[PDB]
């Protein structure tokens, strides 16, 4: 209960790393791609002296082992701890996550057996449950990296 | 052991997230900055059917909780679970960081009230013990993202 505990999720491409740095910034502990049932371990970690953080983000996504879309598992156990995580969603266009994908040349974490469109529409629908739970959805469709930055910036300052 | 596990580590700005990401593309599970301490945890996770992880990279650096410059502890913890990790060290020239700072306009981890450059010097006075351990040192000075994927492609792929 004492460690504010911040959820950095959603569309692959639309900023979720970046997102992460930006907290960073401003003193988060950043953790990426932590499994769900090891978050109660960091948060345990976290609240023991001589390693306490205060402040603490994790990044969790369709990478993440065991994640399938909904948070309540984590939220149900961060709960016994008297923890509520604030879940940060970040989205964007798909015509802005194609052109990301294209200028960087990365795979898509759904594609494979279907094409880079058909995986943006498969991470879409997988998500969109936990995306109606996010107290902040940020679409960085037409924002730069300095414009992100201050829409961070002004959420968590 | 049951997994292969990699350490990423080395000089802030060298190039550790895109050397993580390398190995993300490559079929790595890729967890960033996790304390040393939790690094059994994450193993036993991964060791576990149902949520089963046979390659881990790990990206732990001076942002680590516990991270004093040592990977003493991790390497005997990894032990009793009959793991010997291999671990990278990202580095570049001096010029090369100072120029990737001023370009990404984000401040060094151990710069404070100092300036980059004695950030960065302090970075690689803490880290030189530990760099000696290192199975692979990648030099980044002068490679591209391009060229970085073909060099890690190339130890791991
Ligand atoms: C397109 C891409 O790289 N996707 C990957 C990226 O997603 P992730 O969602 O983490 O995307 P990033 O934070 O890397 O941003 C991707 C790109 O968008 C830019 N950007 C981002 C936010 C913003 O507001 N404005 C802006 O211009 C960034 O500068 C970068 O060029 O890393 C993940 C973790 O390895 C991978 O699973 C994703 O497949
Ligand atoms: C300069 C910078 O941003 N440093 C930060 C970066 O370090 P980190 O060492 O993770 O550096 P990144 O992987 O973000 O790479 C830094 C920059 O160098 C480029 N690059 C990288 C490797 C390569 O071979 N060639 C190349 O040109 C990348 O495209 C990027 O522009 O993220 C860490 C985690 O938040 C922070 O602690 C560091 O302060």
């Amino acid at each position: 209960g004492g460690i504010d505990v911040v959820l950095v999720t959603g569309l692959s491409g639309a900023g979720r790393g970046t997102a992460a740095k930006v907290l960073e910034d401003l003193g988060w502990y950043v953790a990426d791609n932590l499994p769900p049932q090891l978050i109660t371990r960091m948060v345990d970690f976290g609240l023991a002296a001589g390693s306490r953080i205060t402040q603490l983000a994790v990044v969790m996504d369709v990478r993440s082992r065991g994640f399938t879309g909904d948070l309540d598992s984590v939220r149900n156990e961060l709960a016994t701890r008297a923890i509520t995580p604030r879940v940060v969603f970040m989205e964007a266009s798909d015509d802005t996550l194609v052109r990301r994908y294209e200028q960087n040349r990365r795979s898509h974490p759904l594609q494979g057996e279907q094409t880079l469109a058909e995986g943006i529409a498969a991470e879409r629908r997988m998500l969109a449950p936990v995306r109606a739970t996010a107290d902040l959805i940020i679409d960085t469709s037409t924002l730069s990296v300095g414009g992100l930055r201050d829409s961070i910036e002004r959420a968590f300052g």
